[PDB]
């Protein structure tokens, strides 16, 4: 019984079998996956969706599927994922987002994130939500700072689930706490 969340334009909902085709197309898109190690095949796409469903089943929240009523059934995901890996800022909850390029430049990731963080702070009453990306992924960390999240460059970290010499290992960390979120 996953709780659906509404924004002006977006419905943040549980994933459905019919989303897997659309999400597979996104995951096969080199523009969507530019700042990730590689594009995913259908098998790898479906495996990510399985982890999302598992997260929802365990925690009652997760990276929500993004529906746009009056327009499109599925445009990607935005939502929360518990951080359990061996990093300095664990344990905590992260926020992440992936949109079909057709829906870029419309403030839809912004709106989805505002809906997710409202849930995070008003409903779950989390003390903090984090987000991390690579320096070249400016669309991603641009959104983080526009949402009012803030980065300390001293908190730059090597991702523990990548090789020690991996060229995409260096990540930057953004944080927003309940006070900062309530204040903006
Ligand atoms: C990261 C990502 C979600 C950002 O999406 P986005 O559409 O650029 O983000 P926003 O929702 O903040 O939209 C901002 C843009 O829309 C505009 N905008 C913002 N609010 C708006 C509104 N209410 N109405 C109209 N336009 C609006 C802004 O001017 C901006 O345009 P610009 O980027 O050309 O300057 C998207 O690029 C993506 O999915 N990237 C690939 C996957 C990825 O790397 N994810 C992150 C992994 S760490």
């Amino acid at each position: 019984a996953i709780s659906e969340l509404h924004g002006p334009r977006l419905l943040l909902r549980a994933w459905r079998d019919s989303d897997r085709e659309a999400f597979a197309e996104m995951c096969a898109d080199p523009q969507v996956m530019e700042f990730f190690p590689s594009v995913l095949d259908r098998a790898q796409s479906d495996a990510l969706v399985d982890r999302v469903q598992a997260h929802f089943a365990e925690r009652g929240y997760g990276p929500w599927a993004l529906e746009l009523p009056g327009e499109a059934a599925f445009i990607g995901f935005t939502g929360l994922f518990d951080v359990t890996m061996d990093v300095h800022f664990a344990p905590t909850v992260e926020i992440g987002w992936r949109l079909a390029p057709a829906y870029w430049g419309r403030g839809l990731a912004r709106e989805a994130a505002e809906t997710a963080l409202d849930f995070a702070f008003e409903r779950l009453r989390l003390p903090e939500v984090v987000a991390f990306t690579t320096p070249p992924n400016r669309r991603s960390w641009g959104l983080m700072e526009r949402l009012g999240m803030r980065r300390d460059p001293a908190e730059d970290f090597d991702h523990p689930l990548l090789a020690a010499d991996h060229p995409m290992r260096r990540h930057i960390l953004y944080r927003v706490d309940a006070a900062r979120w309530a204040e903006r």
